[PDB]
């Protein structure tokens, strides 16, 4: 028997499990391959951008590193956050002021890229936390349906009770078809959103010290 | 058949019900306010100072959550007209602005709590009508010295359907209660950032002003 | 019926029994006495926000908070901003005045908060046990089966069936019992809860006013 | 009978006699020291000086929580004797009463332990002592080859009694434990605020000193 | 009858999930003695030294109660890291900055103490995770065989059935006095290192209380005579 | 079955991959870790931060703490001409913590196959043991059979895919405590090390500042 062979001698009930139950495995798997492709390419881009901005010894340095990344670049708008900055504080006498605004602005924007990186995130742990309860309402269902069978048969052995038992088993299997792989690549996204993140923060953390430390030399020359 | 059986499942379909309805009337609440704070979000990060914002802001609307926050940092100011303390200033605005976007979120949240708690007890009330289905089967077996299974399977097949419809309730209300629950969270958030600058408009331009008056 | 069911069991699951249909009753009468407690607690709070919220000193804050009432949770914010102020008549440091305000009114809005819990206790247990005593009962009841068999020496449906339809009986009281405790502890951990945010939201008025206050009074002696 | 399931039960009793006999013991030391510490709360309320509170507190027990937190502030106030910097008294005195206040939770938490074990485990050894029984009534079908359940049914309803016992002596250790638990939780909140009390009339008699010898 | 019997009457893969479990049995409780006394001498000896520290007045004192405390005495460890950083610190105008680099050296070795203690926890972590899958390996292994029973005997009644099962439950059984008591000894120990490095915390809270007062007073003598 | 063999090939590819990560870690470990502890032994004798530079020196060009060193250095000669020795400490404790994270997770890397593949074996293993079960009573239904002991060989070999399952796990769930284990008792030392680095700038900057204040 093949898995369409079951599917025509299941019920309308099971039928439905398994439709949505396949459905739910298609785009767990469509997430997948679309996502991994993006993550991959990013995190190339940002790990080259991580190593040319690291040879910067002031904030002007970093800005002439990154003037060719590209405008769809996150270290390049991490750049423009700290000029942005400096620009719209023409004329502070205060420079903790602008270190503080600045490292608030870094921070909530590494946060707001974070939040963007997991949009399919969301899917996967639905798929992988409701495939168990449905294939749980395949397994009473099926058994529900073997005690049909012995009250309209009047008789109580294997062969009455097997095809409710083996509709049971059927939405136990596909259940765990659909819920293993989008458990699994819920957690590998997640962990590599948080590991990208950590990256994002270590770039942030270099356009920070560059400006505190270009601010703290330019006032000095003043006192 | 079974009175106590027959409220598990008019409780259970009227749980279904809640769950849709409480669906369609926050979607829509949702999608419109998440979706004019993002155009409020676009249009007031072009604001170089306070005063540009409360320009763009003119025009947002009585019930626009942007210029609440804006009338709360003026209003400080206005109330503050005369001090001399700028960081005192800037502390009771982002005290002001962190409890308001909080209360908001408080707000947001009503509707979710009865998704949760359909979601989880569910599946339980939908136990407690099989479990008491095939109590009475077996209390039948006991009155009527019964030995044949047959006689007993119309009311075991009647009680596990009690289960079936069970967890066909907890599951939208499970994952209703996870979307919304997301997109709460990533409002906050949103609503979060509006507020952040808010706040850096108004300390850069105290800091830009207290400059000009020492020179 | 329940009654007949109650009469047909053992000892053990008619005092497993009674046991859970009492704990059944105290989670219902719980929720009657605390439901309209909550209720007319948030009311009250709601409107002396909205009237404490026209305020534009400490002053006026006392003024309009009068005749709140002695037992008024706003009233009782803006008598522990002047207690500190009336204490501190005569010292220079403006910062440790709003500082130990701060420290006074978020130790009282928790106080607050553990005042409202009482009772939530018998709700949280309840809940927790219902399900291991009723998993008692079944024990019990499966005992019971395995001694019908021993006793007549037949294994059978109907020997089995008093032990069963004891067990049986055991998990449905004890779902009946757990099921609402969990409920309704939730939803007053949720209330107390969304309660301390909205007394918290009345305590930062109440520090807001007087930061102002002190710092306008500061300037004018500037 | 059987040993293994035997021992099973007389472990579980034991372990009931000394959940009830922690919690006899337990019950009244807390109620005692819960009941004094309202009573000193209530009255250094109305202290308006340190100095005032050390009057309060003085018609209090050599035992008193409220007299320690009192005592450790007037021992940094006598040992700072001489020192200029006001905030360095103040910072040492609430990390002082912070410490002082977690290590008397941590003295309330004595038998806790036992109760937190004893909930936990029981019905675990009470599953150990049912499957041990019924494996050895399954041990004996092989070993005489009987196909009729009658002749394991005492063995295994003696086995499942295991079960029952277990939950017997669980159930009580753990509602017992979550008491204490959230007693210990809200009597270090009390604690707590008591400890508040003494670091703000100090911070305040401090401050207002300072402003006196500004001002002469 | 007998656990030895018992043994011989099963399966090759039965006599190793015993040997493997027992084995894990036998190494939860030799970690548990060993690490019992080794902590109930450590915390007896910390409880004599806070008490006697308690006294001191000012940093010199604790020193002169501590000399005797022994080389590897925990306090004696904490005021030397005190006296270290005020020695290195000699000739330094800026007193907070040898106040927060002793707070951050004391808390640092607080911490590293802790994690010595944790040595042996790993061993009962592990025992307390796997004991539960190698008894499920058991159980499954046990049914298994009472299904192969079935096939093998034409027939099928609870005598055929009943050394699989017999197997099945043995593996559960030693799987449970595995795993609950290394679960157990695991939380009880990890406690007791909470509790040991919460009172060695209040030790260093007392060395950093006298290195405070005593730098503050120092520096009042030196503005006003 | 062409199911079941798919997933025993699955398992053995599994524990392929067990086997892989474990030959990686053991060399990155026992490589790695007896080498910071003589380090951290040498730096412990410094007094001073161009001390811990000397002795330093003959570390390796790949040694941690020379890393470490290198970092407190870059950021001196970077802040060459600056009078706030605060900005100087703090930016040098910014880079070491960041520095430290990202050591810390370099050192995690494979372990979170070990800990999917110990958790999820036995899930892989569970479904082929239901597929096979699922088959005999499709077997019972097509055929009518009543005799267990025609359908016990397949429910045997059935159950055998839960076993081989629980023998791919376990070794992953060892493997990935004993690196656990090592990988945060790493982390804890080079912290420990990071903090030495930090002490010595912090007191050479406050000794430096009070020679220029009282020559």
């Amino acid at each position: 028997l093949s898995v369409w062979g079951m599917y025509q001698h299941a019920d309308i009930v099971v039928k439905c499990v398994m439709i949505g139950l396949i459905l739910a495995s298609v785009v767990t798997w469509a997430i997948f391959f679309s996502k991994s492709v993006e993550f991959f390419n990013q995190k190339r881009r940002l790990k080259r951008e991580q190593q040319l901005l690291a040879e910067a010894r002031s904030l002007n340095q970093a800005n002439d590193i990154a003037a060719d990344f590209g405008s769809k670049s996150l270290s390049l708008h991490l750049l423009n956050e700290a000029q942005n900055e400096l620009e719209l504080s023409e004329g502070s006498d205060d420079n903790e002021g602008i270190k503080e605004r600045t490292s608030f602005r870094l921070e909530r924007r590494v946060a707001a890229v974070g939040r963007q990186m997991g949009r399919g995130n969301g899917y996967l742990a639905t798929i992988g936390a409701i495939s168990p309860f449905v294939g749980l309402f395949g397994t009473v269902w099926g058994i529900m349906n073997s005690f049909i069978g012995i009250a309209q048969t009047q008789t109580t052995n294997l062969a009455v009770v097997a095809p409710g038992i083996a509709e049971a088993l059927l939405a136990t299997a596909i259940g765990l078809v659909a819920a293993i792989p989008a458990v699994v690549i819920y957690n590998v996204f997640a962990r590599q959103i948080g590991g990208f993140k950590a990256m994002l923060g270590d770039v942030a953390a270099q356009v920070l010290l560059l400006q505190s430390r270009d601010l703290d030399l330019e006032a000095s020359a003043a006192a």
